[PDB]
């Protein structure tokens, strides 16, 4: 069926043991594609111990027969507005945060990392002149980190759509802009990779809130995607133990649908700090079983 | 009526200009205390241009009349373990994020700084003696980064004890078992700031999922709170437009019953952050209305 992945969000704070984690993903998951989160491993710690730690995952990771594909920010990163901050410095400040992201990435020997691309404040969300005009300077700013990516030896970068018209990319056809805006000007490949609960949010999307409508508009440009479970009324990181819209069924169907073969879906799940180690392990694992359990 | 502040995690993202922020908090929730987020000026940031934009900060909250009593954690910070982690080395990676809290919060001529203790990992969470062998590890580093915070001028330290069995302080026997430890060993006090929201967690406190059990274990130490709203099940930063058990009136009467002065109820509400910008601001301002409409004694 469906190539199905794990984002490590999951593991926050709890199964930090590069072995353990493998072990859990392998034995208990039964997954084989990973992706690593930033919120395992700050970009921004000093690189000597940062890298060791990054490095001793990828290892255990090597080691228990698993592929990391790529490394991804976290809420950790998503806190600041990076890329489309509304001083130059705190623009800077993203443009070293990427640079750090790339530079753990390329210790582990992972292929690819990304980010949502980063988020505008209040006043300048109002102001297209102003989005616009920090927007060029992000763009430029990718320009020159997927050719300090290229040497660093990565193969690709991702930015993530978001449900919030604050940011950008938002839309679908926010991210055709961006694609179109970066293909043959940057020395690896920037992508796209879709959420299926940022696309999926009803309030901001309406009855364009819908997969196909991403297809129509970014289908050359999307590499990868997050999965969650989600009612379309927030971006809940549910597991696929609870009700909503998102269907283990629905996403095979899609899955089949457009032919889809290395786009990975990697589960993206969130709990609560105060939840309990055992309930959400217990929890990833019948959630996995359940996305398991839909027919090819 | 009880102090109120309001802790700037509401603004995170949104409204980032320091005199856009500065006049909102004066004007639009009319209040005067109030206590900075790391996650609008990341500690790990290089120091000039984290600096600059922390003293902006600074300096448009004064121009305002507005008094940051205290900068502290947010959620970039507790997304990692830091003191109770499970090498030396993220120990000490928790110990340089702090040391650098500590130098940002000096720069902003802000007089306290401080966080969650830290977290230990699955594994460590069930091995008494690692959990042992951390904290004492962990204990040693508060106090020297006392000694820091006070060479670099500040006043006071706080730990936000956390409704995590895997984490310490978690009860209010943990936060006075740590209390009692640095009491008389560190250069400044550091002391407790208890959250509302933390100490009403029924699931892991049961019977003791209250306020006055935290002031007989540790009323000496609680110098600052903070304050949301919660139906006691899930850690939930509601705001109070929303309905729960920590009603304004019931915070009043905590105010008046242990005859609190200084200790500042910090307002600490999370919004989603697809919430749009003006809905945010509407129910903010909405909930410190519901708040100042308490009735004091
Ligand atoms: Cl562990
Ligand atoms: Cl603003
Ligand atoms: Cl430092
Ligand atoms: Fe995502
Ligand atoms: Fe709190
Ligand atoms: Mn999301
Ligand atoms: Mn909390």
């Amino acid at each position: 069926g469906m190539k199905l992945g794990v984002n490590l969000c999951f593991a926050v704070k709890r199964w930090l043991e590069p072995d353990r984690l493998a072990g859990l993903v392998r034995d208990d998951l039964g997954l084989e594609y990973v992706q690593y989160t930033y919120d395992l491993t700050d970009p921004w710690w000093p690189d000597i111990e940062r890298d060791r730690r990054a490095i001793a995952y990828a290892k255990a990771f090597r080691k228990a027969g698993l592929t990391i594909e790529s490394t991804f920010g976290g809420l950790a990163s998503y806190t600041y507005n990076h890329f489309l901050a509304p001083t130059l410095e705190l623009q800077s400040l993203g443009y070293q945060h990427l640079k750090r992201a790339i530079d753990m990435t390329a210790a582990m020997e992972v292929p690819a990392t990304g980010m949502p691309f980063g988020s505008y404040s209040a006043a300048d969300a109002l102001n297209p002149a102003r989005r616009e005009e920090i927007y060029a300077i992000a763009r430029d700013m990718w320009i020159e980190l997927a050719a300090y990516a290229k040497r660093q030896g990565l193969s690709m970068l991702y930015v993530e759509p978001v449900p919030l018209a604050t940011e950008f990319p938002s839309s679908a056809a926010d991210a055709a802009r961006l694609m179109a805006d970066l293909d043959g000007r940057t020395e690896i490949p920037v992508r796209l990779l879709v959420d299926w609960g940022h696309a999926l949010f009803e309030p901001l999307f309406g009855p364009e809130a819908d997969m196909d409508h991403w297809m129509d508009l970014c289908q050359p440009w999307i590499a990868a995607y997050h999965i969650q479970q989600t009612d379309g009324q927030l971006d809940r990181h549910w597991s696929f133990t609870q009700p909503g819209v998102v269907t283990p069924q629905r996403l095979q169907d899609f899955w089949d649908k457009y032919a889809l073969t290395d786009q990975t879906f990697f589960a993206e799940i969130l709990y609560p700090f105060e939840a309990r180690d055992e309930d959400v392990l217990a929890d990833m694992i019948a959630s996995v079983k359940a996305l398991k359990a839909a027919s090819p």
